[PDB]
């Protein structure tokens, strides 16, 4: 089997992407944030504290003939940005882009933190990291990808995120028309439960390539590119007037600037992030200070190849017995 679904930016900055997901019988379609940095499929629901729901579409298990309470199971998750959610668990039928899993753990939110409430466009998350990070207790549950894997034509999914435009998540096949040149594959460590890999270096603009190992995670659920302070300083030093602002919470730059590209290495191959992808606009409405898309990972504890980086590539998440990651230009 295979599946193919379009993923759409939630706003003009590509702050996140939402993908429609069918849950239950008859289908209830919710727009979920596919997140390769976590492993829970959780939704706003009829059980969510009413004061914490503001415009989201909810899953109502009582209206699904295939929903079953997973008795005694609870979940609770905290994300790298300080947001969180928790609740109980149902199993139900879940379909993405024509690919159907029966018995999928659908984690129903009883509580969500303010950032989730305030984002009317995201109805929940669909985790695509390794199932070892799933938070369901006392019986850990599998991700949608892990459940689908054995049925898939090939045990892979691909992320093809757009810049200010829709893109595609495919399950079970590699669309050879969706990228240019060849896909370069690189080793993955699953030791922390992430799609963790080592970039071979970077370049700023038309500068020379610096060969250096950068361990990090491919994370579709993180907006920006978080890299070591040395790398990030070298990038922003090429933008007149750019500076790190503790009050704003990262590097800002004059909105009048033209940003240089940023290149990252995948083995001997190179992925080029155009300068425009690094512009996240005014720090507040009407400001001439703009927020940078490349930020320091210092104090996160891990480097994160988030959407800024991934949207410059066609990315293969290969879930074979020994997982790997592939990157192609597009």
């Amino acid at each position: 089997s295979t599946g193919s679904a379009t993923t759409t930016p939630i706003d003009s900055l590509d702050d996140a992407y939402i993908t429609p997901v069918q849950i239950g019988t008859p289908a209830q379609t919710l727009n979920l944030d596919f997140d390769t940095g976590s492993s829970d499929l959780w939704v706003f629901s009829s059980e969510t504290t009413a004061s914490e729901v503001d415009g989201q579409t909810i899953y109502t298990p009582s209206k699904s003939t295939t929903a079953k309470l997973l008795s005694g199971a609870t979940w609770s998750i905290s994300y790298g940005d300080g947001s969180s959610s928790s609740g109980d668990v149902y199993t139900d039928t879940v379909s993405v882009g024509g690919l159907t899993v029966t018995g999928q753990a659908v984690e129903s939110a009883k509580k969500v933190s303010s950032s989730f409430t305030e984002d009317s466009t995201i109805d929940g998350l669909l985790g695509l990291a390794f199932s070892t990070l799933n938070t369901v207790s006392p019986t850990q549950q599998k991700t949608f990808f892990d459940n689908a894997k054995a049925s898939l034509d090939s045990p892979v999914f691909t992320a093809d995120l757009g810049y200010h435009a829709p893109g595609t998540y495919n399950f079970g096949f590699i669309d050879t028309t969706a990228y240019t040149g060849s896909i370069t594959y690189t080793a993955v460590s699953t030791k922390q439960g992430f799609w963790e890999w080592t970039s071979t270096g970077y370049a700023v603009g038309s500068g020379t390539f610096k060969s250096t190992s950068i361990d990090g995670i491919a994370d579709t659920g993180t907006t920006l590119l978080y890299l070591p302070a040395t790398v990030v300083s070298a990038y922003w030093a090429q933008v007149s007037g750019a500076k790190s602002s503790s009050s704003v919470g990262g590097y800002v730059f004059p909105c009048s600037a033209t940003l240089p590209s940023f290149t990252f290495g995948v083995g001997s191959a190179r992925i080029v992030i155009p300068g425009d992808y690094i512009d996240f606009g005014p720090i507040s409405t009407g400001s001439s200070s703009c927020f940078g898309g490349i930020q320091s990972s210092a104090g996160i504890g891990i480097n994160i190849f988030g959407d800024v980086a991934l949207k410059a590539a066609f990315v293969v998440f290969n879930g074979a017995t020994t997982p790997t990651l592939g990157f192609a230009s597009k």
